[PDB]
């Protein structure tokens, strides 16, 4: 950081040398016209060079020697540590003409030594460290270096309905806990040379995207000032004497998003004073970097937490129900809500997104789900149409995965959709552009649109087989009811009857041959099995499984006017993932031994494994117990910060 | 690439392979009840290996033989050639009981293989080379691959004022010769199986992004078809049988900006046909990407080619004067106009950048530098209004660079600006994205604002220095000229005045001691000479240049009502450079031996190198013979997709 100084004719120039620039200085335009010789003087801390066409030659504090004036010929000034006063650091040139010994006239350097450092922790440890070189850029990777920052997504204070980012003013003591810390560090004389302040500035674009507050008058009337943020651009800081240091803490307001990259910056500079209306000279320029920490989803291989419910009808963590008012006559705690995480080093917290559907229980996750260290987020469509799609049941994520040699450690995000020649239903864009910025999941599009509901939940689930790993892909199959209904059949069993209980009961009678004897009903579940065939393809090819990771779980569709699948029986690939201990919806299918074939026929398949089956009864609404709840779960050990998507 | 397959009850499925594919076969769902072996029999130019959890045995093509049925137990087909008929390639399992050895029912595959291709050109030689791996992706660097499409910025016919890019119809032949061409490969049957279509589609995102159109009936009556671009987001082609090619032409509508990346896709996509009210399903899909080219800028350091002029008061290359009516008053053809050029592989012409300025003369570049292998692109703010920054005299380019390791071998963009701080006067949003997003020459913002004008090329220049290389950068010095002028005074020529003929001449008598012992005016250059100095950091710091490669030209400023810098005489950084000799502004200084001392002071300078300096006349408008003229350069040698940015 060479920074260009010029001394003026027969004038002693004042100066502020920054600690980490060295000046290049020009003693040849302050030369009066005739002198053909020049001699230096300079002060200890000063160190000068003199510079012929890249030759240096350090000099000493008293020259008494002389070089020939050249343009070529200039000057190379660095200060090694900061000024106990605003002089006494100084470098003289005296002027010869070659007729005498005495010099004609002479410019000065007064020298006031600081140094200014903005710092943040870019190295990830919680706390901040002296000018770190790579604080100015950001990163991917263990090796790599950068500031995280998180969105304040939270509420500290009960009495308002909106998350601390929400607005420009701080209150609890307790907000700081999730803002990252940027110190200011600062060693010079008492105060600082006439002319020359101090200012902190973001962009005007960055204006939405962070908030800078400082602390004032800690304990006693203890205040928080909102230094930089929304509608302030700048702000002027106070220099104090000798090694200070002025702490800030930063909040994001913004999640990454479309138009986004997550990046946000903060400069210091010190401004130097020219004259009334003209405008103040950036003399140094420090600047931090900091990422804001994505949204990531859970899946339903990590230990849960917190299972929820709405209400009503009728084992080792808790269960949140959803009441009456809070329902509204919306039963669907899944379709609204979809919960994840956020995380910086030695901070974090559970951060929830709100579907854009708008149920009549719209008004729950902020009155409230929200509170302290707990997030919330929401995307609405301005000039886009909400689907069926946009439910949260059509949002999911895989397991960490391994396509060829690139490795996935949070999981992909999966969401349902329609062929792109199709012209059906598809997520709204607005949601899809904001997964696909937080960019760490990854997402991958299925296709769900051969549903009547269109979830991707309705097809496909995934459940951990203690390994602990490999996950164990669970996928619905036509073929496979068909497949034990007909042996079921060749058993003697053919006349045995679905939907015991219920209704007609046994008065519409529906036995296996009635089922197998449907023509209609065999070519729409045909038609079914190839829709699962191409989603089994598609997460085969992008989540990198082989036909060994996957499990076809018995299933059974009915075609609608739509040409759309809906549940003939209890869709079981519905079920809630609990640590093993599956909560399979009962399927209520026909009876052999005295037990329904198709609990035996799953539980045949999962038992095996850790899996431990149990069934809950319920589907004309229409969904199985995964549309019914919502679990909230513990996040990855892996930090995001270490991947290299 | 793995596709799932299953074989029906008793039925006889029907298929389509495509090459480059595995088929997954299930044929335990087919099994009828009670089956407990199943055997297999296939036609030669089909592979059957029976894979039971992981292990896999190659099957003849008679088998005789049983293997226990299983879920587990599955067929991977594969297909090694196209196939000649729909038919005679299959596979066919029978099934058997445990009781007899004559099959109780089968299942069977007809497979018909086709081989599908989307080629275009990844390695950038010129030429479409078969299948390249990497044509669904693009890489920067020398052995990085990708395929280039350009912008058409050009007009073939006269008759309509816009660029060819600017509709969805193509005229002349030569058109083509600008698009980069995609071919669709085909090897199969006499026909395709019932129930099968191939098409091409595009995102609607990429609608303006580009087009594609088939020359039909060549010769004879021949005809362009728009089969994608806007308005068009798919095309059905027709199969025709054998080794088959069909080719398309690609044009990019729009260049890279804000919001686009310069990427852009094409699909292929195998449908077949499911039923009435129902989507076609994509069989098999097929991807090329095609990056736009940006747009680059040409320095002083090469070759000249046209010079051009308005008109009027009053060497080895061409010059265009632009005349009356095109004139309208407008005197500056720098400030509305930037030279700069395209390139793809075997294909590319200069473009040029119409300033959203929209002086007198914004007529004329349509009307017209426009033309065959002749490129115009313009950005027009809607929410901004324009300033003095936005003409492109405050737009220029660097030569080839260093800084710190990271090479910059097409230049960086210079662009003037204010502190931001400042609240001063920026270029517009519009163009700094346009600028950014073509990325390759990565621009920088110097400061313009302490200067009336406003503009880059009156404080600093590029010349060669025929190394050939190295550029010299010229910059703007008020304290050489002050110490040129001292010098003068000293050699007893302080009496010489300035402006010879002119004005006043004599009568308003400006001598070299008068403006040495004006004190307001050695203050304003002062400051102005901290400007001056200011730029020279960053163009030090951002170019990688030392202090050896900066020539400072002696210049003088006077300050106006706003606080800025007018030229005091007429500015000499402010010529024009073809090939060394230069175009150096006629400085019209005091005369010292019957000649203006400035003259023979940069002569003194530059005359020791290569450069031949020639002075024009010119000042009240007010700019210097930059402003006046503006040259159009031969392109780099360096293709800028060896590039990583
Ligand atoms: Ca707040
Ligand atoms: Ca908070
Ligand atoms: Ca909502
Ligand atoms: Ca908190
Ligand atoms: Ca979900
Ligand atoms: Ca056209
Ligand atoms: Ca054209
Ligand atoms: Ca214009
Ligand atoms: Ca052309
Ligand atoms: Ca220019």
């Amino acid at each position: 950081r060479e920074r260009t100084v010029r001394l003026q004719y027969g004038s002693r120039v004042e100066a502020v040398y920054v600690l980490g620039t060295y000046l290049w200085t020009d003693v040849y335009s302050a030369a009066p016209a005739g002198a053909q010789t020049f001699s230096l003087k300079h002060s200890e801390h000063v160190w000068v060079e003199v510079v012929r066409d890249g030759e240096a030659e350090e000099v000493a504090t008293n020259g008494k020697q002389r070089w020939l004036l050249s343009p070529s010929t200039t000057l190379r000034v660095t200060m090694s540590q900061a000024s106990t006063e605003a002089s006494s650091d100084k470098v003289t040139v005296n002027y010869y003409d070659e007729e005498g010994s005495i010099p004609i006239d002479q410019a000065g350097l007064f020298l006031t030594a600081i140094e200014i450092s903005l710092d943040v922790d870019a190295d990830r440890d919680g706390v901040v460290e002296k000018n770190n070189p790579k604080k100015a850029s950001w990163t991917w990777g263990p090796e790599g270096q950068g500031a995280i920052l998180l969105v304040n997504c939270d509420r500290e204070t009960p009495w308002l309905p909106k998350e601390d980012c929400r607005d420009e003013k701080v209150y609890s003591k307790e907000d700081l806990k999730d803002m990252s810390q940027m110190i200011l560090r600062t060693k010079g004389p008492d105060r600082l040379p006439a002319g020359y302040e101090i200012v902190l500035y973001i962009s005007m674009s960055d204006s939405d995207k962070v908030g800078v507050f400082y602390v004032e008058n800690p304990a006693a009337g203890q205040r928080y000032i909102h230094i930089l943020g929304r509608r302030k651009l700048y702000h002027v800081v106070k220099y104090t004497g000798g090694s200070a240091e002025l702490l800030f803490f930063v909040e994001g307001l913004c999640f990454p998003d479309e138009g986004f990259s997550g990046l946000v910056s903060i400069h210091v500079s010190l401004l130097e004073y020219m004259a009334q209306d003209i405008p103040l000279t950036p003399i140094f320029t420090d600047t931090v970097i900091f990422r804001i920490a994505p949204w990531i989803m859970t899946p339903n291989i990590l230990p849960p937490v917190s299972v929820f419910v709405c209400c009503m009808k009728d084992t080792n963590c808790e269960l949140k129900v959803c009441f009456q008012y809070l329902n509204r006559g919306d039963r669907w705690i899944q379709d609204e809500i979809e919960f994840g995480y956020i995380e910086a080093p030695h901070k974090g917290f559970p951060v929830v997104l709100d579907s854009p559907r708008d149920g009549n229980l719209k008004d729950f996750p902020v009155k409230e789900l929200l509170g302290p260290d707990f997030g919330y987020v929401t995307r609405e469509p301005l000039f886009e149409s909400v689907t069926s799609l946009d439910s949260f049941g059509n949002l999911e994520v895989s397991p960490p995965v391994t396509v060829n040699g690139k490795t996935y450690p949070l999981g992909r995000i999966l969401i349902g959709s329609s062929f792109p020649l199709s012209g059906g239903r598809r997520m709204t864009k607005v949601v899809r552009d904001f997964l696909k910025a937080q960019q760490v999941q990854a997402p991958v599009e299925l296709y769900s649109d051969w549903l009547t509901v269109g979830h991707v939940d309705e097809f496909m689930s995934f459940v951990p087989i203690p390994g602990t790993k490999k996950f164990l892909l669970l996928m619905a199959s036509t073929s496979a009811c068909y497949k034990l209904f007909r042996e079921k059949q060749k058993d003697g069993h053919g006349e045995a009857i679905m939907f015991k209980g219920l209704g007609g009961m046994s008065s519409k009678r529906i036995t296996i041959n009635k089922i197998l004897s449907n023509e209609s009903l065999v070519q729409e579940n045909l038609y079914f099995q190839r829709c699962l065939d191409w989603n089994r393809d598609i997460l085969k090819k992008e989540l990198g499984l082989t036909e060994q990771d996957i499990i076809d779980l018995p299933a059974l569709f009915k075609m609608d006017e739509d040409h759309r699948a809906r549940a003939f029986f209890p869709n079981m690939v519905n079920m809630i993932v609990l640590d093993k201990d599956l909560g399979i919806p009962k399927p209520f299918g026909p009876q052999v031994e005295e037990e329904c074939c198709l609990e035996m026929h799953v539980r045949g398949l999962l038992e095996p494994l850790g899996l431990e089956c149990t069934f809950i009864d319920d589907h004309k609404f229409l969904g199985e117990v995964h549309c019914g709840t919502n679990v909230r779960r513990k996040p990855f050990t892996f930090k995001w910060w270490h991947m290299v998507p």
